[PDB]
């Protein structure tokens, strides 16, 4: 988990979401064993955005394949704990838009937080993902994590890039204000190697 430091510095940074506007969350891998969260505030967008290490290799490897396309060992060096701190501070009574909403269901209530409800905008499949491609061009470079080919060759799943692209899918515009990330590297990923002397 975090540390002390850590702790003080997430609270302080997610206080700069205004507990009251339209927020989206969404995740990859399962919920007992969530690989990415992202949560986002179209209006100013701002968004937390951080990943998780999973326990279950076998089932990570089937969505690794076939979903989200993330590499396990680009795993290995983020900072656990993320999601249970960034829950439990979540305001009281928030309320969270999101596509599809029996998974992040069963995480919120996992971590006791039934006071946090859910809005599922419940898209169908296709328009959901309209302006996939156009969001993907704009944002790749938000997200690096999705690095292996993907078959159902389809675009990778992203935390961060389904709720930008739902919110697009929701206004009728890949048009949204520029999105910025409330945390910082240094809190979602441990130090990792050394820089290598060239
Ligand atoms: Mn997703
Ligand atoms: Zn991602």
């Amino acid at each position: 988990g975090l540390t002390y430091s850590q702790t003080m510095e997430l609270k302080d940074s997610m206080l700069q979401l205004d507990p009251n506007a339209k927020t989206w969350i969404d995740i990859e891998g399962r919920p007992e064993d969530p690989v990415e969260i992202a949560i986002y505030q179209p209006n100013n967008g701002q968004y937390i955005h951080f990943y998780r290490e999973p326990t279950d290799i076998k089932q990570f490897k089937q969505d690794s394949k076939h979903s989200h396309g993330i590499d396990i060992q680009d795993l290995f060096s983020v900072q656990p704990g993320l999601t249970s701190a960034v829950i439990e501070s979540l305001p009281k009574n928030m309320v969270l838009s999101c596509q599809g909403a029996d998974d992040i269901r069963k995480l919120l209530d996992s971590q006791n937080r039934r006071d946090i409800k859910l809005i599922d905008v419940s898209m169908q499949k296709d328009d959901a993902r309209k302006f996939e491609d156009k969001i993907w061009d704009e944002y790749k470079h938000l997200c690096r994590m999705h690095t292996g080919i993907v078959t159902q060759e389809v675009t990778p799943h992203c935390a961060l890039l389904d709720c930008l692209m739902f919110e697009a899918a929701v206004i009728g515009s890949p048009q949204i204000p520029t999105p910025r990330p409330v945390l910082s590297r240094d809190l979602v990923f441990r130090t990792g190697p050394p820089r290598v002397v060239l």
